[PDB]
């Protein structure tokens, strides 16, 4: 029976957390070999691929998988750097959510909250339609990615504070929310939810709808999407982050879920 | 002496526009060729170019594109479709102005409009923040690239011709303009610039330097912006639009710079 080389491209905080010895061992068991990436060294350079998965960003990085993926087409990328680009700008990262319109009537419905963005400390102090808007507000920095250490999502309640957060950034209201968060994790067609306490869950069929839909707009295999309740309907969600290749060490099994996952993709 | 082949991937409408017999002319007289490239066939089976400009949109192009890059380091891409990706969406395309903040306190000042994303027209209808806004509203569809027809600006002075857009669409405030809007057309480091009544020209030094700023943040040989004089100070100006290898076929001896421009490119 033949055996299966993954090479993985992670930050080293990524791998301690990702590649743990479970995951390692489970795969090796079932005949894939997880195999590091040199950072020093030409990706073309190193060694046969059945399956790369990766989590690095620069201009570098893009042109060494561009190399690969035009020297090795039946190669598999998790994922393609071109669908990962669209996710990087807190902004353009719901552009994609809106594509699968043409989801599901049944009796739970989704949208994406409204969003403003000021580029300049200027309009944070200027700008008129900053004073008609209802806090707390969820504050992300606009491009995002995660990389640089405050690219994750803060709440604002006083206008103060807003004035003390450094642009360019995203905003959206946080008032119809309930104050509750469900973080969905998704596998390519597996699906994995956790709830949060930010500051009555939904349908298990509607939060497969959409990450059905999430995953052939998105075009990525490895994301998690935060949703909220719309709590004046009772029954209305929001899709308010997308987040790529997320902190699956967190859910639990997801050693067996990834490895699942590795196998389909190494037979695709 | 030798001759130089400039390879052209363009939508018929804009080969109509851009490649006229001046341009074809001039540049043949100056030993350079410009060559169609055809939609017909790989674009790694057709002949060597010595540069590549092309304004086609697709996962089909992009990937042609990238075998080509590969396959063929040393050969110019106008423009690399890496930093075409980030002027595609309205709201991530104004993202790169904000990078070149170090620019000058000259006795001018530049900065980018606040604006505010309406995904659905469920939002169009209940997003409290739309009933704080000043009218007239500047509105662009989000995702653009200049495809799809209606993928150019326009005005709403009534709320209700709000309502009647198709969303995701960004809008800014346009009361501060002083209702005037200046094109600025660049190619590589030339700058040239034409008035344009919307609905007291800046200074060539200013002009020049945000064109700098563009281009070194952007990595595009080939776009024009939209600024506004910030008639509150009389001295400050907005970058509004950026849209990439803009219609030069409009600006007069545009046959010329684009040669000069292609020669520059082809001695790299
Ligand atoms: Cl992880
Ligand atoms: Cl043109």
């Amino acid at each position: 029976p033949p055996r299966y080389v993954i090479g993985y491209a992670l930050a080293p905080k990524k791998q301690q957390s990702f590649i743990q010895p479970s995951l390692v061992a489970q795969a090796a068991s079932r005949g894939m070999d997880l195999v590091p990436v040199d950072a020093s060294q030409p990706l073309a350079e190193q060694g046969p691929f059945h399956l790369l998965i990766h989590k690095l960003y620069g201009d570098d990085w893009r042109a060494q998988l561009v190399a690969f993926a035009a020297r090795h087409p039946a190669v598999p990328i998790v994922d393609p750097p071109h669908a990962i680009d669209r996710l990087h700008n807190r902004i353009s990262m719901l552009q994609v959510v809106s594509e699968l319109d043409h989801a599901a009537a049944q009796d739970s419905t989704f949208g994406i909250p409204s969003q403003v963005v000021v580029y300049d400390a200027a309009a944070l102090a200027d700008f008129g339609l900053l004073a008609a808007l209802r806090f707390p507000l969820i504050a992300k920095p606009l491009v995002a990615d995660g990389t640089a250490k405050s690219h994750k999502m803060s709440l604002v309640y006083h206008r103060e504070g807003l004035g003390k957060l450094r642009p360019p950034l995203v905003l959206q209201e946080a008032v119809n929310a309930g104050g509750v968060i469900f973080k969905v994790y998704v596998v390519g067609g597996h699906v994995t939810c956790v709830k949060r306490r930010s500051l009555v869950v939904p349908p298990a069929a509607f939060i497969n709808q959409i990450a059905g839909g999430l995953r052939r707009a998105l075009g990525l295999q490895l994301f998690n999407f935060d949703m909220i309740r719309d709590v004046r309907a009772g029954d209305r969600y929001l899709v308010i982050d997308i987040n790529y290749f997320p902190g699956y060490a967190k859910m639990p099994g997801y050693e067996t879920v990834l490895t699942d996952f590795f196998w389909e993709m190494v037979h695709k």
